[PDB]
């Protein structure tokens, strides 16, 4: 039998939320996946030697959230905290999803990898030094990832599975 864990990717729309998680569940790259869509998606993989079922919300847009978005930040056990490298504002509003789950978790010890999508894209204008910076201030991992070559994307997603365990008994 297979150990859930429940993951909840959030950050600005236009980042890679969705191409990142379809990424990891499909192994292909989609350039023009609808803003608005948000589910919830299940992936079956072995991370150190434990068969685990992911259950990943992909979060979309700030409209009024439905029960389902409600209920993944309630009961979420980590957090993909989503930015691209080159979108400054997407860094900066950071914060906001940072200050979200503290609220929602009512803690600064929540599990979180803060992610720097788009890493394949030329126009850098987030530095990896920034980055890192934020993340040390947080306590958090930081990795770098590109949804369309795939690199990191793995590394994201295994990682905070284990700064889950790291935080709780799974
Ligand atoms: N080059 C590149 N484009 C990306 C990457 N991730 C997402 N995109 C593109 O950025 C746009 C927004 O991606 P999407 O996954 O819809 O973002 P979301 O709003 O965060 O879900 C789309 O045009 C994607 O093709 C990436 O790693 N590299
Ligand atoms: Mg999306």
């Amino acid at each position: 039998h297979m150990t859930e864990y429940k993951l909840v990717v959030v950050g600005a729309d236009g980042v890679g939320k969705s191409a990142l998680t379809i990424q990891l569940i499909q192994n292909h790259f989609v350039d023009e996946y609808d803003p608005t869509i948000e589910d919830s998606y299940r992936k079956q993989v072995v991370i150190d030697g434990e068969t685990c079922l992911l259950d990943i919300l992909d979060t979309a847009g700030q409209e009024e959230y439905s029960a389902m978005r409600d209920q993944y930040m309630r009961t979420g056990e980590g957090f993909l905290c989503v930015f691209a490298i080159n979108n400054t504002k997407s860094f900066e509003d950071i914060h906001h999803y940072r200050e979200q789950i503290k609220r929602v978790k009512d803690s600064e010890d929540v599990p979180m990898v803060l992610v720097g999508n788009k890493s394949d894209l030329p126009s850098r204008t987030v530095d990896t030094k920034q980055a890192q910076d934020l993340a040390r201030s947080y306590g958090i991992p930081f990795i770098e990832t590109s949804a369309k070559t795939r690199q990191g994307v793995d590394d994201a997603f295994y990682t905070l599975v284990r700064e889950i365990r790291k935080h709780k008994e799974k």
